[PDB]
């Protein structure tokens, strides 16, 4: 259907292992989009050509406000096209850069965001697994919107591809490269509620091995300016086992959370 003719491109929006996404415009319609595009010799060499298919199956089917849309693809005998709802406000990424650390507003904001978009992903039993700052982009009103959809999958779960980067998202039954579900994405949460209020993200350490280590014993410890609210939710959702980390309901319904947030469930 859709082809390369059919678009102009513009400014690069960002980059990353594979992804290099741009700025298009729609030639016939006008319309405003994100192109993501891949190198197919890349993705052959990586052998993570399932996890594009992941990628455009899941999400293409998903509907949330706070989920970002993905639209089609096409490809062209070097590359492959995944068409992007574009987002104008950028990464929160981008966004904790500029301001260092998010206030109790815009932190609780952000996460009841992201569980009734988790809520939504868990009710068709899809785990995201990869929640982490660059992967969460903001619409034209400052709505956060999950994006990269290429480590879901169907729980229950194995890892059967290679860990590529940061290990600092990861709850401990996933490095340990153990039998994993929807509580993965719960750990992901506590993680990002800490380095939303703190600047950085808990478990952050100089070396691979030694990051493995402080996750795998959850050694993490608070700045004296992190509220009690803030202390007993983050505490709630870094739990070792997964069994006893809180559902998304308890997550929305925490009292630090209704305190604080600006948007409901
Ligand atoms: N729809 C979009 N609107 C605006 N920027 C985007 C969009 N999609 C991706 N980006 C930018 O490009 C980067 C990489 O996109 P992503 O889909 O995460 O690629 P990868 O799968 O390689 O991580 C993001 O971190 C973000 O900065
Ligand atoms: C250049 C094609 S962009 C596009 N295709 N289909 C769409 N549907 C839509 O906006 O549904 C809400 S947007
Ligand atoms: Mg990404
Ligand atoms: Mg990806």
């Amino acid at each position: 259907q859709w082809a390369l003719e059919d678009f102009e491109i513009g400014r690069p929006l960002g980059k990353g292992k594979f992804g290099n996404v741009y700025l298009a415009r729609e030639k016939q319609s006008k319309f405003i989009l994100a192109l993501k595009v891949l190198f197919k010799a890349q993705l052959e060499k990586a052998g993570v050509e399932h996890q594009l298919r992941r990628e455009v199956e899941i999400q293409s089917h998903l509907r949330h406000p706070n989920i970002l849309r993905l639209y089609g693809y096409f490809h062209d005998a070097t590359r492959v096209y995944l068409i992007l709802e574009y987002a104008p406000l950028g990464t929160v990424y981008r966004e904790l850069q500029k301001l260092s650390k998010f206030d109790e507003q815009r932190t609780a904001t952000y996460i009841t965001e992201l569980a009734n978009a988790l809520s939504y992903c868990h009710s068709k039993r899809v785990i995201h697994r990869d929640i982490k700052p660059e992967n969460l982009l903001l619409g034209s009103a400052g709505e956060l919107k999950i994006a990269d959809f290429g480590w879901s999958v169907h729980a229950p779960s194995s890892r059967r591809t290679t860990l590529a980067g940061t290990l600092d998202y990861l709850p401990p039954e996933m490095i340990e490269g153990r039998m994993h579900d929807e509580k993965v994405d719960l750990w992901s949460l506590g993680v990002l509620c800490y380095e939303f209020l703190v600047g950085k993200p808990p478990f952050e350490a100089n070396t691979y091995q030694e990051t493995y280590k402080r996750i795998s014993r959850v050694e993490f410890t608070f700045p004296d300016f992190v509220t009690e609210g803030a202390r007993d939710l983050i505490s709630r959702l870094l739990k070792h086992n997964p069994s006893q980390r809180p559902m998304l309901r308890e997550v929305l319904e925490h009292p630090w959370i209704t305190a604080n947030s600006s948007k409901p469930s």
